[PDB]
């Protein structure tokens, strides 16, 4: 299969994702609907359900509303079973109509259907050539309050109908009990609760192995595609064990959330996104492009230094899920507001690097506050809107064109309102132009290009506005005339001949499992593949095509490799790097280490003998560590995925910018866990 084919479950960047929230989208199956006060037929109440359900979704599939779309993925609401209790929250009663209060990760919420109903979604979407993304939610399980027990479902967590436990008489401490978080630090949003929501704890084996275990029933289900809930909000450590878990088993594309508010720029959200294994949902991204095309509180210069930026701080910024608006934002649409400003978001946001998520309902305009109100009935299912032609018209462009779906980007042409971009890969080009400015139109002079000669058509067909593009001998195109609040693509495709490395995945495994290497050039007959300096080639290279390359992992040590590949006739590629090959399976470890005094500034760290530790390499150290809610200074923790049954051998550091000052003695050793987790305590060495 190509690169862009359905069945490629590692890489979505080929895609546009339409981001359903189930209960607000179709309702097929009125026979699951909920009654009585939990149920409002007339979507008049947002906070109760309003009976969208999978049926509906499989439903608009087959009537063509999607597809029609060009859209092919979508991501739903958390599949698992809800509690059940109506919250009352001073006045207003609450249902879990979203999804995110979970009461059993190993079955369904009723009112979106059975598993047999999920079933036929998956088939459905599949036969559509559309993939299927689930919400996940780890963090904890629902409102509780540990003296309230009668309050709604007391967090109670059950393993397949089997009661695990609840958040009061918590003797199992499957949850935190260290209050709710003020978002003061990170630590302080990891090991604290979210609101009221029963924090679990996953450092308690019993909760790691039943998530990893919730996990693998719904691969198995077929799913394509996980998206993380609260990701800022787990430890680092933990996930990355989670991720290996998929990954090591049956892997997909997986992205969390990490919310980043405006103009935030966040070096642990980018070391995150480079280092845990999955990729995350670009806030920078969004709230930048809202600041320009929604609220005029920053430039053209501002998105291009976002643009460039990015492109730098993530070693995967083709992996990044980009937005204009989700359910936990305004919508991007204003009720007043010139639509061509929506349109132009969505133009940018479809033509752009990353991987595009589209908020159900965009396509209508639909207006809406924060919670609930960004959360209204889809008005209706018209193919008539520009919004929904603008789609039509981009979406198919990340299959066929593959500068859009995995190129570099440049600036061409720059001022206050109007940006002027070229994406670029192998001998595939697209220039985008867009000039924010709704009254007035631009002079361009002096466009530079790698188009070849000749004249160029709007992809949009003028639709926005949009003109036709002439270009001389040097890519230098003709003055031209950008209208207000224009908006035009121009593009060419030919073969491209050399091995191309566009994307691989997934990012992070132990040896033996198969990566999807997706790229062009790369012919039709066998060649070899490079992890480092190793070859492989031969049988372990399950399949090879111009677009596409399965192989398995070579057993080598584990650490840091490059990729390369090289055609059958020697032709070598460019170099992807960043790839992660594990020691093996992984469990997460809890390390303490005590009395380790250290000077302000000056922090704790860790490293050892496997490359999960960094391999005795400082400048690969694990931290910095904890040290206020667990366990308080000079006390220091943290979290870590390190292979399973391995004995390792491990030392502490103190670190102030690249200074290092080593643990005195003789490295502390231990044998990590064959599965679940463990707790190391050792004290610091002088
Ligand atoms: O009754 C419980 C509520 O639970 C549900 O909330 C979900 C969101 O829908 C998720 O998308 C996600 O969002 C969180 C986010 O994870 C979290 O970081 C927090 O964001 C803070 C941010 O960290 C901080 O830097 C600052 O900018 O303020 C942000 C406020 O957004 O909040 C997001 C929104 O909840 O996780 C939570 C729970 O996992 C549900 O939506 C609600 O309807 C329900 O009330
Ligand atoms: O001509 C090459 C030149 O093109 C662009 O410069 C534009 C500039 O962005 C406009 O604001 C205006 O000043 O016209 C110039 C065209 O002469 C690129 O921005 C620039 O990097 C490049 O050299
Ligand atoms: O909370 C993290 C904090 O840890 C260290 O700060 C110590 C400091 O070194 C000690 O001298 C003492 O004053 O207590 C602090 C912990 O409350 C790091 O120095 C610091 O950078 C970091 O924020
Ligand atoms: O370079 C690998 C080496 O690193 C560690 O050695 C530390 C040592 O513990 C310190 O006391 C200090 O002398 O710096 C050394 C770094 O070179 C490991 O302890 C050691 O096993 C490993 O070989
Ligand atoms: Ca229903
Ligand atoms: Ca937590």
């Amino acid at each position: 299969a190509p690169d862009t084919s359905v069945s490629n479950k590692q890489n979505f960047s080929t895609d546009v994702i339409y981001q359903i929230f189930t209960d607000r989208f179709s309702d097929g199956n009125p026979a699951n609907n909920p009654t009585g006060a939990a149920f409002d037929g007339t979507c008049t109440n947002l906070r109760l359900y309003c009976g969208g359900d999978w049926q509906g979704i499989i439903n608009k599939i087959n009537d063509g509303y999607l597809t029609g779309m060009g859209v092919t993925a979508i991501w739903i609401s958390q599949p698992v079973e809800n509690i059940y209790s109506i919250i009352n929250y001073s006045g207003v009663n609450n249902t879990a109509y979203h999804g995110y209060w979970a009461r059993d990760f190993k079955k369904t919420n009723p009112a979106y259907g059975t598993i047999a109903d999920f079933q036929n979604l998956i088939a459905a979407a599949h036969a559509k050539n559309i993939k299927v993304i689930i919400d996940f939610a780890p963090n904890h399980t629902s409102p509780a309050s540990s003296d309230q027990p009668s309050f709604a479902e007391n967090g109670r967590l059950y393993d397949n109908g089997t009661l695990l436990g609840g958040y009061t008489n918590d003797t199992q401490n499957l949850f935190h009990h260290n209050g709710g978080t003020d978002f003061s630090t990170t630590e302080n949003g990891i090991y604290k609760n979210l609101y009221d929501l029963a924090d679990l704890n996953h450092n308690n084996s019993t909760v790691d192995v039943y998530l990893k275990d919730a996990i693998k029933m719904w691969l198995d289900l077929g799913i394509d595609g996980i998206r993380m809930d609260a990701v800022k909000h787990m430890p680092f450590g933990w996930q990355k064990s989670f991720m290996a878990a998929v990954n090591n088993y049956k892997p997909v594309f997986t992205f969390g959330e990490w919310f980043l508010g405006v103009n935030e720029v966040s070096p642990e959200n980018h070391k995150f996104a480079n280092e845990s294994g999955m990729s995350l949902l670009d806030f920078r991204f969004a709230q930048k492009v809202r600041q320009v095309f929604r609220d005029n509180t920053d430039n053209m210069y501002g998105l291009k230094a976002m643009l460039e930026g990015s492109a730098a701080d993530y070693a995967q910024v083709d992996d990044q899920v980009t937005f204009i608006d989700n359910h936990d934002m305004e919508r991007f649409h204003a009720s007043n507001a010139n639509r061509r400003k929506l349109e132009q978001a969505l133009a940018f946001t479809l033509t752009s690097r990353g991987v595009p998520a589209i908020y159900y309902g965009t396509e209508q305009y639909m207006s809406g506050g924060t919670d609930p109100d960004n959360r209204a009935r889809i008005p209706s299912f018209s193919t008539s809107t520009t919004a929904y032609q603008v789609i039509q018209k981009l979406a198919p462009l990340r299959k066929c064109n593959p500068a859009i779906a995995y190129g570099s980007t440049q600036e061409r042409w720059i001022n206050n309102d109007v940006l002027i971009y070229e994406r670029k890969f192998g001998s595939n080009v697209a220039v985008v132009a867009v000039n924010r400015n709704l009254n007035a139109p631009a002079s361009i002079s002096g466009l530079v290009t790698s188009l070849p000669q000749g004249s160029y058509n709007d992809v949009l067909g003028g639709l926005l506005n949009g003109n036709t593009l002439s270009v001389g001998s040097g890519g230098a195109a003709s003055n031209f005339t950008l209208a207000a609040g224009g908006t035009a693509v121009w593009q060419y495709t030919a073969a491209t001949a050399t091995p191309t490395i566009g994307h691989v995945g997934p990012m992070m495994a132990k040896p033996g499992v198969t990566i999807t290497i997706d790229g062009r050039g790369f012919g039709s007959s066998k060649g070899t593949v490079y992890f480092g300096t190793t070859a492989v080639s031969g049988a372990d290279i399950t399949s090879w095509e111009d677009t596409q390359i399965k192989v398995k992992i070579p057993a080598v040590a584990g650490g840091n490799y490059n990729i390369k590949v090289a055609n059958a006739a020697g032709t070598a590629s460019n170099v992807y790097d960043n790839f992660e090959v594990l020691s093996g399976d992984q469990v997460s470890v809890r390390f303490v280490v005590n009395n380790a005094t250290t000077a302000l500034g000056q922090n704790v760290y860790l490293t050892g003998s496997v490359s999960e530790l960094g391999n005795w390499d400082p400048a690969k150290a694990i931290g910095p560590m904890y040290n206020q809610v667990v366990y308080q200074y000079p006390n220091w923790y943290y979290d870590v995925s390190v292979p399973a049954g391995k004995t390792i051998e491990f030392k502490f550091l103190k670190k102030q910018g690249s200074t290092v000052t080593w643990e005195g003695g003789s490295n502390h050793t231990f044998t990590a866990p064959s599965s679940g987790t463990a707790t190391i305590n050792v004290n610091w060495q002088p």
